[PDB]
């Protein structure tokens, strides 16, 4: 369109209207046994994240070289313990933690990952992988290293008999199946304005701004409490039933639900509504992901909470999310982030979220299907 790399790949063209559902190419019956060639002086290395030293190397690569905002002011700061959560879910494979190192110094300069996931896309369930944490060191940018990382992880996934993948990106590539928008809810507006994440309205004083965003000290929903081990099955049951209404969703086992939702401090929070009868009827969840405030003398970090999966059957969704905001404020978050997917548009403007810059595009690899509105997207990635 022209895309030197993406034009060679089994994905639909940008601008082509798709009215069919299925693979772009058939499953491969023989697969390349040898890794793709990297530029000279660089080598492949599978990263054992159970090793404290290797995990920290990955932490640093991403801390210094991962996604920045459009103004080049903030960079994601995934913690080592978060990366362990995100990258070793049930069924994780060691070959799918794909690093690139400088041969001489051993410096980690590139990475890409796959984790397994069963994905429901319209009327089909497929075993896929989710691709995440594609990163190339700043000093290595614009040298066509990304295509080698993408082809190499493809080869490694192919060896395991898997021929479809799902991924998101803030850039337009062939061809989005869904387009989402970022929204932000101020919790600590004074800090957000000071570090220039947000700006003071010409029509509002700082005093008025703090008043606008002020929240109750405690949640209002009767019987809200953190998720416990006994809650794992009912949380699985609630999520599975809730997700049916959307066109792009994960299909989680009970073991997967335990991994993704069981609370871990500073990583993942899940709160359930246990009613007057002792029945769990609702749950909210958010993950923890701080950002580095680049080159700032006094404020070094911003603590952000990210809306994950929120299931309602008896409690209004609006009330659930109001309580999520209160809980995040209690836990010291500066901002609460959510996408416009699932039923989120029903609460975003009401709870004083504001729209952010940029788009999050959702993609499938080797699967043609019609595109969908954000409201039909029911998949949230890390
Ligand atoms: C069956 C199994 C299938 C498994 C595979 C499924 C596919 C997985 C796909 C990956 C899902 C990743 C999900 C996430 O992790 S999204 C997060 C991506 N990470 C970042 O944005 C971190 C900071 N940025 C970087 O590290 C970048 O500069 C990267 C590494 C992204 C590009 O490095 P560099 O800037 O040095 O560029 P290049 O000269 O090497 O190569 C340029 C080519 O790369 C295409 N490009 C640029 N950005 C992306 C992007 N985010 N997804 C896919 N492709 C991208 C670009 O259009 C061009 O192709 P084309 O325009 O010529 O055609
Ligand atoms: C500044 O506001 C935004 C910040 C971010 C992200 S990017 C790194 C970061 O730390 N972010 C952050 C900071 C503080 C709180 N939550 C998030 C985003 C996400 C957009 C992702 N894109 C858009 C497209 N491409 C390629 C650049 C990054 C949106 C914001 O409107």
């Amino acid at each position: 369109r022209s895309y030197q790399f993406w034009d060679t790949q089994p994905v639909p063209k940008l601008g082509e209207v798709v009215n069919t559902h299925g693979p772009v190419e058939p499953d491969k019956d023989n697969i390349r046994q040898e890794p793709y060639t990297l530029p000279q002086g660089f080598t492949w290395d599978a990263l054992d994240l159970g090793d404290r030293g290797v995990l920290k190397e990955l932490y640093t690569l991403l801390n210094e070289n991962y996604v920045e905002d459009d103004d080049n002011m903030f960079r994601f700061d995934y913690s080592p313990e978060f990366l362990l959560w995100a990258l070793r879910p049930p069924g994780w494979l060691p070959q799918w933690h794909c690093g690139v190192r400088v041969v001489s110094s051993r410096k980690l300069v590139g990475f890409i990952s796959a984790i397994p996931a069963n994905i429901h896309i319209y009327d089909t369930e497929k075993k896929m992988v989710e691709i995440n944490f594609l990163c190339v060191h700043k000093k290595l940018r614009s040298k066509r290293v990304a295509p080698v990382l993408i082809r190499e992880i493809t080869r490694r996934v192919h060896l395991e008999g898997i021929f479809q993948a799902v991924y998101t990106a803030g850039v337009v590539l062939p061809k989005p199946v869904g387009t989402c928008r970022y929204w932000h809810r101020s919790l600590n507006p004074r800090k957000l304005i000071e570090v220039k994440f947000s700006h003071l309205s010409r029509n509002m004083t700082m005093q008025r701004t703090m008043k606008l965003y002020r929240l109750p000290e405690t949640p209002k929903t009767a019987g809200l409490r953190p998720m416990e081990t006994k809650d794992i099955p009912v949380v699985h049951q609630l999520l599975t039933r809730y997700l049916k209404q959307f066109h792009l969703t994960p299909v989680m086992s009970q073991e997967e639900v335990e991994h993704w939702f069981y609370p871990q401090e500073n990583i993942i929070d899940t709160f359930v509504v246990e009613n007057a009868n002792g029945e769990v009827t609702d749950f909210l969840s958010f993950y923890t992901l701080p950002s580095t405030i680049m080159n700032h003398p006094t404020h070094k970090s911003l603590k952000a909470a990210y809306s994950f999966y929120n299931v309602h059957t008896q409690t209004p969704l609006l009330d659930l999310m109001s309580d999520a905001l209160v809980l995040a404020k209690m836990k010291g978050f500066d901002v609460f982030n959510a996408l416009d997917l699932m039923e989120n548009k029903t609460f975003l403007e009401k709870l004083k979220f504001g729209i952010g810059d940029g788009n999050l595009q959702y993609y499938l690899y080797n699967w043609k299907c019609p595109s969908m509105g954000a409201e039909k997207v029911g998949l949230v990635l890390q």
